[PDB]
DNA sequence: CTTGTTATCCGCTCACAATTCCACACTAATTACGAGCCGGAAGCATAAAGTGTAAAGCCTTTTTTGCCTAAAATGTGATCTAGATCACATTTATTGCG
């Protein structure tokens, strides 16, 4: 129900507040890895492979970086760790 | 003096256990719990057309039974001729020999 010509700024636009703030997690992903690694001691050996158990574990911290909030009281080494040990 | 290829050396990843049967005896650790949810099935009686079972109800055919009795098979024993029986004693005829 739109111009083929506006449809196209509508999304045009989506990919770059999508983009500013993609890379910027990308930071928070990546200098983080040491805390999956800690709590990956609690589903050692049980039925999964450590190789395919830091995996639920990174996922998790790429969730709770999206959905933190810098003006919460609660910090991001506690909340982040949260989604990580239920996946 | 500097440069190259080549030879020797090392640590490394790599490929790689072969005399031949049986018997007896023995053996395993670990992820927080509770409340709420939807799940299968506990096997409940239901009910129907459909199916295949299970009583025994008179017919017909077979088979054992008891039957009757007309006609054929069956002892009676004392006398009497044609039959049989043993053992091993002595007499007889067979083919040749000389």
């Amino acid at each position: 129900g739109l111009t083929i010509e506006q449809v196209k700024d509508i999304n045009r636009r989506m990919s770059i507040g999508e983009a500013k703030a993609r890379r910027a997690k990308k930071e928070m992903v990546e200098a983080n890895l040491r805390l999956v690694i800690s709590i990956a001691k609690k589903y050692t050996n049980r039925g999964l492979q450590f190789l395919d158990l830091i995996q639920e574990g990174n996922i998790g911290l790429m969730k709770a970086v999206d959905k933190f909030e810098y003006r919460r009281g609660y910090k991001f080494s506690t909340y982040a760790t949260w989604w990580i040990r239920q996946a």
